[PDB]
């Protein structure tokens, strides 16, 4: 009623959407849309309109004055520049006077000019009037939202150790790496829940094997560190090895569960394993048999994936390399300079995330053959659907931890994402920070970055500023790129202070997670931009490095070095709470207004709105261990928080002992 | 100045940083300790509530604490957080805290700081060769240290006045119609401006000292076309000189050895812009002063200033580099059996620019002794614009030349200024060049601005607008795009009375800001100054990062935030808000000691006067030498005083009783 869908040529089943919406016959209501080049949809802004939106896309909260292109690329360097990066979240509200909700079903390349070209001007646009346009309204862009996620159909949910802490390196390879990583955490009383596994603890990267000679029998190893409450989560890349013998291999190529070539020979791509193909995912039947492969993990007591380079990330196609083989080759024979090296190095560059291979296979949908360029921005989508429909056979009832790279929306029913490889840049804080709201409005709400920077050398400040802002992210990991400046929490001096902020972490679950849990469940939101929660406030509307957090509290981290504190607005009277170091809780009333506050590096902030409160618990080591009972309520007198709460483990979400009322 | 105890270490290299002698300390060193096995170095535990301030250009912020920088200057188009080393090599700190002293490091090698970087609270300096000068400047605070250091490095370069405009620049712009269309452009719409670069293209093939001869058939007269329109041409040199038989350039380089020569005493060749090219040997007086006197070629054709570029010196690729490229390129053509990765291949491409390999491979000829030139690294673009500098002075004594270079070494500033390099059109830059201002006003160099609009990448309409905004307080105002980026010229975007607007607030600011430069270069004082300088006692204000007092009238607090209406700031004392409003008025309201968000629309331009002081405005005009400073509108405080500094601006008539008037509100 409130939402209407507009259709253009014949547009791909994506599947994004799980409630069903007829054809709208009338004019299509704002803006123009055009067909001389391709489709085109243009709109002009009003001076005070905000754009909300693209879920995981670059720059800020408001869209307003960039270009965006759903275009899902592996690009690990996050600068302002760029104009794609791993998500395709077709997904922008505009809001003002004039208010409304667009959602763009469309698998390609899809260019958003907000405003870059033209500032008044927003025009999103791509190659093929072959789409289907989704036009939502409300009275504000909060509720334009809901009725969003609720069309979308409900997010994903992870299991309750996932809300705990994650420790994470690219380069973890044989027992004992990772047990120094259980040793140094446990022994500090540093809390942990999860250690990430990376790609060494394959057998040469191949998908779904382990290191025989390194974990000679993984299961009990998988049990000793489950015995610590310590759950190893394990990667998954998008190919599989080409290799005689192997397994996953051979049945790929048996069945034509593979991407082919437009002559029917299955496409090689270059990643971590050297040549690989790629499962066409897709395909429906390719689907069940990829995903099935993940029972060879959980029979073995793994209770979590992650997946990667899915995109797909390629290195080089063999077409691309025989190109750069041959062009090295004319390099290397020139005489007359007529060569530069400046081309050469271009075109080294150029074999990766080739557009040139994005064209070099296809997918086999339903007995029909599409092209994968065509389709690109699904592929990540539908490797996370594999693993979640699959898991839902091998045991309906459980909860498994399950994240991925690269996503379209539809992906956010199976699976959370984590926003790739930021770096160790102060600016890249804010960055998490801004992404976080934009994704909840697409249905991702289990998301978090790599904390502490992925890529380049960390400080221990720069360390213990981002673990404060991934105290309230439910995905919640410090990770790190090969050959880094090691960071994990015990690599630096004074460690009892990583404890402290961890410690938070660890105190702040029973209430992140009942959040969680209710936002979830009602097709709602965990992160809201302040101009959700206060439309009428033209000071809160614009605020961009501050959040709320269910309905309960703000957060506003310190996201500069050597800051001591940092300005916040608050748009109503709160609590400023501060969790300290040696323990205690600090708590202080602000009025409305503008305010700087103290925040030392070791100590981590929230705010508590006016007639609030939220439930604390003291910290343990690990989410088993968190005493529910007698948990300190904290803000105002008087008020009530109903607390949602189960056994974290199986989706028995209905139950009315899994609300329960709180008063301060 | 026997409050500045010198200590030597070795046989440390002349770098003439200083220009007075300080005699050899000799009792031990003062602070931290000392250091000699495997090199040299100092190490200071530091108090939990020191700061840091200083290395110029330098990345980061004000406050150095908590990260790695390296002197090391290096050609690096990618200005991320991440990097140790940029273009410039100034190596003066200071530790302000419970324990206040400065530092000046006199080496040109690449020397390490690391600052709170391993350890947290220590301090760590550290180089190769114990072959340096340690200058230690005692004081009572920070701002004092500064001063002092100041004074020992000799006056800072002092531009014409015409440098306070507006100037328009593009790596692109090559024939007359380019030029003749940006002069088009920006006169047709009113809006202020006095330069006009000219970057490599205007050269025959990338050679120095020509000009394009199809191009430029009759350049002595295009370029008084645009003088006469109160435009002045400001031509780019480049380090390498462009190898090339009947390139007189060259010729004379090569017949008289004034080039740097690989080891067996050939001329090192490396490649740039031109192809392959040699190197001026830039510490090599005889070679220094040749290579100044060629600058008389574009000024006997009437240009009035320079910019010297690439000369860290950057490097694509040397001869024996290519080869080795060449070489590897064949090994990877014919491998059949994948031995060797693409990743191999794309590194080894990577590694024969700026080639720390290469910069061993040449040498410098100091009156005698050959010195491997990574021992001299630092030095090198220092000694090009000391080159030009001194050329400028025996070419005409009178005149005042706008000067400025990318390298830089302290001892540079007395030559030139400088501008930032290549940054990016992202709103990050826009702070990035905020922060740069305090600590390379610190090191002598306060004729310094960047690139305008981001020299990288495509910029938007508001980025533009708010990065001009900072603009009209620094010295070197330019506007700078890379090549086959969006267009960036004020013209090319809708509504240009914005651009008119932003523009004007210069101009009109111009008499006061040439005003405060003057009085702090003759003083040997800063003309930028974080706030902790001003504010010494206030704990809030030691660690404002994003705001900076200038002269001691006003403070800045630039809009960076992209899409932001306003911002917050921190007022030490009482002030008067003050917008430069998009119709001509000046919005004017007074705001108490303390935390304040003010608004600021995209095409108004703020500023805050401090209490019990006041400035000249005057009215817009759109070139300098068109400015009124007659009657002058006096904002600001009743009963206050300022005193304007003024002159010709041409000539270096600077200590008289005339040039300096008090104005009365
Ligand atoms: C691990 C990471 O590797 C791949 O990307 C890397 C590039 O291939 C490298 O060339 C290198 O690029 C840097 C260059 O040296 C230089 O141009 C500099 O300016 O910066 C460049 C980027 O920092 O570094 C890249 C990233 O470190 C691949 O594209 C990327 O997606 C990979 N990340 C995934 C893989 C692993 C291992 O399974 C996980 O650890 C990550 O979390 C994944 O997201
Ligand atoms: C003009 C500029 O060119 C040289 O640097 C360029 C590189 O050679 C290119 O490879 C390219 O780098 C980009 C990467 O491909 C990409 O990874 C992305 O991250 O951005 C990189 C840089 O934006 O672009 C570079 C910049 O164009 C040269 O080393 C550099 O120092 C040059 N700058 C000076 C030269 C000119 C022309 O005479 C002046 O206009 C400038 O103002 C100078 O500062």
């Amino acid at each position: 009623a409130m939402i209407r869908k507009y259709r253009y040529g014949a547009p791909f089943d994506t599947e994004a959407l799980t409630e069903k919406i007829e054809t709208a016959e009338e004019a299509f209501p704002y803006g123009e849309i055009s067909q001389k080049e391709g489709f085109a949809f243009t709109y002009i802004m009003d001076e005070d309109d905000i754009v909300y939106g693209l879920g995981e896309s670059n720059r800020g909260i408001n869209k307003r004055g960039y270009c965006y292109i759903s275009n899902c690329t592996d690009d690990p360097i996050h600068t302002e520049d760029k104009r794609s990066l791993y998500g395709a979240h077709n997904f922008i509200i505009v809001s003002g006077k004039t208010t409304f909700g667009l959602f763009f079903d469309y698998p390609s390349k899809l260019t958003f000019d907000i405003g870059y070209t033209r500032m008044d001007t927003l025009k999103v646009s791509c190659e093929n009037a072959d789409l289907d346009i989704y036009v939502i309204e409300g009275e504000n862009a909060y509720d334009i939202v809901k009725q969003f996620r609720r069309v979308i159909g409900r997010s994903y949910i992870p299991p309750k150790f996932a809300f705990g802490f994650g420790q994470s390196r690219y380069g973890y390879t044989t027992k004992e790496d990772f047990r120094a990583v259980a040793k140094g955490y446990r022994e500090n009383h540093i809390p942990i829940d999860m250690i990430y596994m990376d790609i060494d603890y394959m057998q040469d990267f191949k998908d779904f094997t382990v290191n025989e000679k390194n974990f000679p029998d993984f299961p009990e190893f998988v049990k000793e560190m489950k015995d610590q409450e310590l759950r190893l989560i394990p990667i998954i890349d998008a190919g599989v090895k080409v290799e005689k013998g192997y397994e996953v291999y051979e049945e790929g190529v048996k069945n034509n569960y593979f991407c082919k070539r437009e002559d029917g020979s299955d496409f090689v791509a270059a990643v971590w394993p050297g040549d690989t193909h790629f499962p066409d995912m897709l395909n429906p039947e390719a689907r069940k048999w990829f995903g099935d492969k993940y029972r060879f993990l959980i029979d073995q007591g793994i209770e979590g994936f992650w997946n990667d380079m899915n995109e797909p990330a390629i290195f080089y196609s063999s077409e691309g390399l025989a190109e750069a083989k041959e062009f090295a080759g004319e390099f290397a024979k020139d005489t007359e300079g007529k060569i530069h090296p400046w081309a050469m190095q271009a075109k080294m560059k150029d074999i990766v995330n080739s557009p040139e291979d994005y064209k070099r296979f296809y997918h086999n949908v339903n007995g029909k053959k599409i092209r994968h360029d065509k389709v690109h921005n699904l592929f990540g989508y539908n490797m996370t659907r594999a693993a979640g429909e699959a898991f839902e056979r091998i045991d309906p009832e459980k909860r498994f931890l399950m994240f991925s790279r690269s996503s379209y929306i539809g992906m956010h029913r199976y699976g959370g994402i984590w926003m790739g490889d930021n770096k160790s840049w102060w600016s890249h804080i804010l960055l998490n920070l801004k992404m976080l709201p934009s994704l909840n409005m697409c249905g991702f709400m289990y998301t978090g970055a790599d904390l502490g920077g992925f890529g380049d050398d960390t400080t221990r400040d720069l360390l213990l500023r981002f673990l404060a802002l991934g105290v309230f992210t439910p995905l919640m990991r410090d990770h790190a790129a090969e050959g880094t400046r090691e960071q994990e929490c015990y690599q630096f001096e004074n460690i009892e202070d990583f404890r402290s902020v961890i410690n938070a972490r660890y105190r702040l679950v029973p209430y992140l997670y009942s959040e969680y849990m209710k936002a979830a469940l009602n097709d709602d939101m965990y992160f809201k931009p302040l101009g959700f929660v206060y439309p009428d406030d033209k000071m809160a509307i614009r605020v961009e490095d501050q959040l709320m957090l269910g309905n309960e509290i703000m957060i506003a981290p310190v996201y500069e070095q050597n800051a001591r504190g940092r300005y916040v607005y608050l748009p109503e009277e709160m609590k400023f709470i501060k969790f300290m170091p040696d323990g205690s809780i600090s708590e202080e009333v602000l009025e409305k207004g503008v305010h700087y506050v103290d925040v030392a590096l070791n100590e981590v902030p929230l705010f508590i709105r006016s007639g609030k409160c939220i439930p604390v618990a003291e910290a343990a080591e690990c989410v088993k261990d968190i005493d529910t009972e007698n948990m300190q309520l904290i803000g105002y007198e008087g008020s009530s928080y109903t607390l949602y709460e189960d056994d974290g483990i199986h989706k028995d979400y209905d139950k009315k002992e899994n609300y329960r009322v709180l008063t301060k």
